[PDB]
């Protein structure tokens, strides 16, 4: 039989290992020749593997690179202007790669050039609440100061935006061992910890879904009209640079001014974590000086797009996409994901060569320039937005397959909860101690849902990956899955070697997944989802699961508002319309589910009608006017948090209208806007419900 | 047989006459009790006629009414402040209606209140080019002046916007007999001309597609959050009032200052048409004073929505909509259209009672508050926008069925050109002299296409009617048809009794269509179109017709730009991308047409695929970001003219970037924006073409 079992059994751990090794021998930085070569390789292999067509889709987008003859670094400078201490110009390369060329040195992509000099303020994680505490409680003023912030907790672009609005003239980012060194584990190459010379690369944009900074709304094709740099979207106005903790120790050890306000501000280095401004008395006259000379440059990028044409509904697309560009070798990010996609393509192509075709069309993508702001996925989606919004069934992301070895992690739309529960009950757990048990069983045991019990945790989608344009802009049901760490017994952020030169094939083969069994499990979850989406006669979405979460999010946002009972009285702020809409959604979704069960299964137009109602249900939560000042975040239920792009926020329009509202100087105006956002959300919920009513 | 012939033969002239009489005995002003009664009547009749459901959809929207105890009027006032001449408080009612109550007196809906006093400037039609001529050539300054403008040529809301931007403090609108009195015809009741006491009502908003001024983007439902008046969309900032030509003669006869600049500025009254400012020497010290006391008020309106469920594709909607609210009796506008819709509903319901159902669902609408800014259609579409954009096949408008008795007028999307040609070849001409000939034949003879020869004129859609939200906001293929006058041998605007108390059942029965044969022909064209749209197995749209017009519009906009060859050189302004996209559209559309001819006709999914490509082709021309500063005009090929809402403009984004560009002070910026709009248009054309490519 050509069924999902045939597909799943064809997937091999050993193949994912071979592909990972093949993809991680040299750097594949976006916009470089090596990454164009790899694109051409993947294109040729996907053709050999059996796909119907495989094309490159290219764009010319704004990228950012250090100047190779004028390196970035930071100094402590004395009263005469002598640089008495300099940060590193490069990370010590790992064993056996000390002769690889074209390793890009640590930098913050899209930093402007400058050589600002000043006194340091230490701002903890540079979160919105960190600046509130500094400014409101401690009365420390960052205006004209250089801030130093530890990486972690939130996306770095939000740190830089927050420093910029506090009036900083520069930002230094560093990795504290409190957040990037797990107790009891050795530094790379001897374990998976970040060494003191290790540094995390990453862009510092605030694109809010725009894609290429110069062409928001339209693909950066050959005739594109581009904004000038001054009108570009999302670029920082102050220089920024990342360092490791050896270097950070040298900048922090001399800090004076106020003590840290409490222990949550102290990391693990042997320094006091004084906030400043500036250095203690003996050194009060030394300053910090940044030297940033990176340049932004329009550069060609290349996506690989493979098509496996559907036998029955070729005009319905199920998309498996993940990126290919890496900061250096990409051992985890992204090639552990790319290798899994490569093996999925291979397995599908095997079945195809024996005469099988999925019900619907499956599109496979190897995106470029994800590390520079989700540029490849976003420009392609801008180009193809009409096809995607009328034909797009689902998008499954495929970045890093592992960030730990403890249990499964899934973030997705409620419409996929049932599909994920059912698939994972049919897959074998790779976990020691759960031999012969289902993945569902091990996952639920290690990661219990906060709400349900007997059910696993499934998180809402945030952002910081290539599903953003598909989900929050276009409203196509989206999901992602990977193996992850135990967040309970671990205080550190993501995985320690993230976006460092130390993220290599060896890191993975030696320390994360030597048998490639977690990779294989993730290929089964991702591939199994694409299979069911592209092949099930009825799309495998359960609208009733959205009804349950909409009630949870309505309760949550009402609870937030109710911290202000006096104002809700004064301004007549009612959530009744939103609860009404959620109640109606629940009733209509229950009735639609009954018809879906009971409809005449021989009638394909009835079937195509009800599949279209299922496909367009995520689509119904899109507001074509977007969220306030964020036109490309159009989903009314989910947006990336305005304080942390990686986190999802529910009812974001109401959430941001309420945030910090007790500080607004015109409360009438502020609560007016809360009421406006309640009206928008209740309306959108009711409108989405009505797409599930009988059609006539 | 239940075929289109059965449908068409059931339509009766005598029934349209009975309904017209029934709908025009009392005023049906939006927001009034009489118009709610009529809604309830139509709802009950459409139920009796056989529709599956018929519901009222209500909204609470901003309307505008004079104050019944504080009337609007204009004065000439002397040096002491005595009002020596006053304009009329009402139009003399026609014979036999002198005792009808609740005739609303002439006013400009949405005028602010005020009693401004000042010197007159006469501004001809208050067109953009009229103000250019006054300000640039004649050096006349309107700041702080009251302007008087003749109705005609352009929508009155654009006149008021243009006066406001010239710094006027008030606007007086009047009907000149040059534009509203046809030579050789008598005034009502003895013919169809406008009497000197007749006055044209109408709103003076500049909504640009927003619908209710207080709730742009969302339906004005029970929990809607409303803007405050100061942030409302589209309201005028200066008082405005309309008058007839008896009164206008009294205001114009004393005018001094400059002579009219040429004969195109002179109407037919026995006055000099001096531009002013102010009156001649003897009267130089008299002034004009307006007294406006109308109020804007949120008021309930009611649409009637009837459904005839499709047998095969119930989730595909073909919509026949026209409004029901009138300024007074609505003898032509809108009830000559409403009576035609009523008879169409009756004919469809006859067939339904005998067991027939159309292939697709047909929705019938009786919209409210069209006269106040297309409010009813727009709020309903805002409410139902997700259903309409995923399910909407076509919208056929049904306002006035006649504005003359000479020949057919059709304005529609190119996608309907073939459908209209084919249907009209099968209908009988009602014209004298063409007995036994087709409607196509008489229409083509009397209204030859400028381009084609052997073909009839079909105009692009403009706006000022209820298709605007469906076509220019949502991108649903739209059309309209009516009988019209011979524009060649007639210099007057629209029809003379437009929006006057004299537009009665008698006007129609005595002077326009005593046999109701033009009404019947229009019911056949509108009803025949809805029939073919809702019943043809393949949707009756020809994409190749869009390809032909896109080339015509590209040639036209390039010709405009080429008036500036030096700047096109300096700023490297190329239309090559747009011509490329139009060429590709033509090639892809030709291939798609071949497949549509040759596809396996037994395969319904192939059929539903290709019908979806046809349905979503108009949809592809929507840009979700909208046109500059006009977010609800999202169609890139067609927008209402920025200088005249009634007229359509093609490639509007490029057109407005080029308009008056030689006057812009930063030419680099201006031509940059031209290039931006070329990129947007070429992109949108190519993207729409690609929706017709093979899907995978
Ligand atoms: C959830 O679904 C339910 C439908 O099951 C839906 O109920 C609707 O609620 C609205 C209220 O927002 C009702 O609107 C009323 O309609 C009647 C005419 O049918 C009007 O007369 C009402 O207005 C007048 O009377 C009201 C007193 O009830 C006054 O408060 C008001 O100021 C006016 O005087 C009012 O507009 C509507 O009838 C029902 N529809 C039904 C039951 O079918 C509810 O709206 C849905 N929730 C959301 C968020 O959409
Ligand atoms: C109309 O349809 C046609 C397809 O039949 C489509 O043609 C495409 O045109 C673009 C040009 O805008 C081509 O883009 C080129 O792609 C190649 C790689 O395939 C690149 O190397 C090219 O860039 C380099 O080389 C160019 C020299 O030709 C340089 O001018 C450039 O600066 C770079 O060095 C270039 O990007 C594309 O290949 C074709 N696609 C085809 C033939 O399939 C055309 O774009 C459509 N019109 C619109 C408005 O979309
Ligand atoms: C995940 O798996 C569950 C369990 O198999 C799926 O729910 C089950 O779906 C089936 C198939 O439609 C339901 O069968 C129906 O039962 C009713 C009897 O009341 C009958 O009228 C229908 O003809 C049909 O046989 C079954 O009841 C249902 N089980 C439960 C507990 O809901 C679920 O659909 C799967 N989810 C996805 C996305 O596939
Ligand atoms: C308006 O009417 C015209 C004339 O009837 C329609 O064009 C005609 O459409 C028919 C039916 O599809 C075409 O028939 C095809 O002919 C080819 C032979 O080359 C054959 O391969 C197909 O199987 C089919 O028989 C016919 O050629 C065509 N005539 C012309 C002049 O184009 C037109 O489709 C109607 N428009 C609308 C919107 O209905
Ligand atoms: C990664 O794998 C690819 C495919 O096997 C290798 O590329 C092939 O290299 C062979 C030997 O040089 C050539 O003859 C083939 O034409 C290449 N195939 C393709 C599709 O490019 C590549 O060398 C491997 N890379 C590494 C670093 O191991
Ligand atoms: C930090 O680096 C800077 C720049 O390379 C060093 O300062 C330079 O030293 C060279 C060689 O002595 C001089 O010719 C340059 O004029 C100096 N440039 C600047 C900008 O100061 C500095 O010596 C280094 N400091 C340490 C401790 O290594
Ligand atoms: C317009 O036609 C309608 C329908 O015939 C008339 O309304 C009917 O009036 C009769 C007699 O008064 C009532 O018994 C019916 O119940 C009414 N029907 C409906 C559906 O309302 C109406 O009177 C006519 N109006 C005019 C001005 O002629
Ligand atoms: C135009 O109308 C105005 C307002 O009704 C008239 O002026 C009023 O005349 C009455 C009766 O004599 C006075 O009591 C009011 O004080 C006047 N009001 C104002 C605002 O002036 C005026 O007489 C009318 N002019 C003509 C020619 O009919
Ligand atoms: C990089 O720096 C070098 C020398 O210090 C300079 O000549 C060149 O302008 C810079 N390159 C870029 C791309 O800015
Ligand atoms: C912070 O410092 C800047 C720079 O001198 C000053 O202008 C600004 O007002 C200060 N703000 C506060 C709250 O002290
Ligand atoms: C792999 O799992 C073991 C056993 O729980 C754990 O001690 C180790 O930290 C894991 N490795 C990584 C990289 O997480
Ligand atoms: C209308 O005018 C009368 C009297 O001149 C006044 O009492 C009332 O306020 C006005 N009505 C409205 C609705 O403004
Ligand atoms: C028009 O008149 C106003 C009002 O006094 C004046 O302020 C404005 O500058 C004038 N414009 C021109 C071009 O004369
Ligand atoms: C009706 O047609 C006749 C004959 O052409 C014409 O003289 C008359 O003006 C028409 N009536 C109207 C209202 O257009
Ligand atoms: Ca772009
Ligand atoms: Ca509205
Ligand atoms: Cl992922
Ligand atoms: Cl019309
Ligand atoms: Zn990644
Ligand atoms: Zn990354
Ligand atoms: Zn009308
Ligand atoms: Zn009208």
């Amino acid at each position: 039989k050509h069924n999902m079992k045939a597909f799943l059994d064809e997937l091999k751990a050993e193949n994912i290992k071979k592909f990972l090794y093949n993809f991680t021998q040299i750097p594949h930085l976006a916009g470089t020749e090596q990454n164009f070569q790899l694109a051409k390789q993947i294109q040729s292999q996907w053709k050999e593997f059996g796909l119907d067509s495989v094309e490159l889709a290219h764009y010319d987008v704004l990228l950012s690179y250090p100047n190779k003859t004028h390196p970035n670094y930071i100094s402590i400078i004395n009263e005469d202007g002598n640089e008495i201490f300099n940060t590193s110009l490069f990370e010590p390369p790992p064993p056996g790669y000390e002769n690889v060329s074209d390793i890009v040195p640590p930098f913050s992509a899209f930093s402007p050039q400058g050589m600002p000099e000043g006194d340091l303020v230490y701002v903890n994680y540079a979160r919105t609440e960190d600046f509130f505490k500094l400014e409101r409680d401690m009365k420390i003023n960052c205006s004209g100061k250089i801030v130093i912030a530890r990486y972690g907790k939130v996306f770095r672009g939000n740190k830089v935006k927050n420093a910029q609005l506090a009036g900083a003239k520069g930002v230094i980012l560093y990795s504290d061992p409190a957040d990037y060194f797990a107790p009891g584990v050795k530094s790379y190459p001897d374990g998976w910890n970040l060494p003191g010379g290790g540094v995390q690369r990453g862009n510092i944009l605030n694109l809010n879904g725009a894609g290429d900074p110069l062409t928001p709304g339209y693909p950066a094709n050959e005739y594109a009209y581009r904004r000038g740099i001054a009108e570009a979207v999302g670029l920082p106005s102050i220089p920024v640079h990342p360092i490791g903790y050896y270097d950070a120790q040298k900048l922090l050890e001399k800090m004076g001014g106020s003590a840290p306000p409490d222990s949550s501000w102290r990391g693990s280095l042997k320094v006091p974590y004084n906030v400043g401004p500036g250095f203690t008395g003996n050194f009060s006259t030394q300053k910090v000086k940044m030297h940033i000379h990176s340049t932004n440059e329009v550069t060609r990028i290349y996506n690989v797009i493979g098509t496996l044409r559907g036998a029955v509904e070729p005009d319905r697309y199920v998309i498996l996409g993940g990126h290919r560009d890496s900061w250096v070798f990409g051992g985890i990010d992204p090639q552990s994901g790319a290798a899994v996609v490569h093996e999925i393509v291979r397995s599908f192509g095997t079945l195809k060569k024996e005469g099988w075709r999925p019900r619907r069309t499956i599109l496979f993508a190897s995106w470029d320039a994800e590390e520079f702001g989700l540029l490849g996925s976003t420009e392609w989606a801008e180009e193809n937005s009409r096809l995607l919004q009328e034909r797009g069934v689902a998008y499954i992301n495929a970045d890093s397959s592992i960030e730990g070895n403890y249990t499964l992690r899934v973030d997705c739309t409620p419409l996929m909860y049932s599909l994920v529960h059912n698939l994972t009950k049919e897959l074998k757990s790779p976990d020691e101690g759960f031999e012969g048990k289902s993945l569902y069983e091990s996952w639920t045991k290690k990661s219990p849902s906060p709400e349900f019990s007997g059910m696993p945790r499934i998180s809402k989608l945030g952002s910081g990956n290539d599903f953003e344009v598909f989900f929050q802009r276009l409203g196509i049901a989206s999901g992602r899955a990977r193996y992850t760490k135990n967040w309970e017994t671990n205080k550190f952020s993501g995985y320690p070697l993230y976006h460092s030169v130390y993220e290599t094939y060896e890191l993975v083969e030696k320390f994360y997944d030597p048998m490639f069994k977690y990779h294989l499990t993730v290929a089964q979850v991702r591939g199994g989802m694409v299979f069911e989406l592209a092949n099930s006669i009825v799309l495998p979405f359960d609208c009733r699961d959205y009804a349950v979460v909409l009630r949870k999010y309505a309760d949550k946002i009402y609870s937030i508002s109710m911290k202000h009972p006096q104002e809700m009285k004064t301004y007549s702020v009612s959530f009744d319309s939103l609860f009404s809409a959620v109640k109606n959604f629940t009733e209509i979704a229950s009735k639609f589910s009954e018809r879906l069960q009971d409809f005449d299964k021989s009638n394909p137009i009835v079937l195509r009608m009800m599949n279209d109602q299922l496909m367009f249900l995520e689509r119904a939560f899109i507001d074509p006017l977007g969220l306030p000042d964020r036109p490309f975040y159009r989903h009314v239920i989910y947006a990336p948090s305005s304080h942390n792009k990686y986190a999802g926020e529910s009812f974001p329009g109401i959430y941001d209208a309420l945030f910090d509202i007790e500080s607004k100087v015109d409360p009438s105006k502020a609560w007016g806007e809360v009421k406006r956002q309640i009206y928008v959300a209740a309306f959108t919920v009711q409108a989405a419900a009505e797409t599930l009513s009988e059609v006539a």
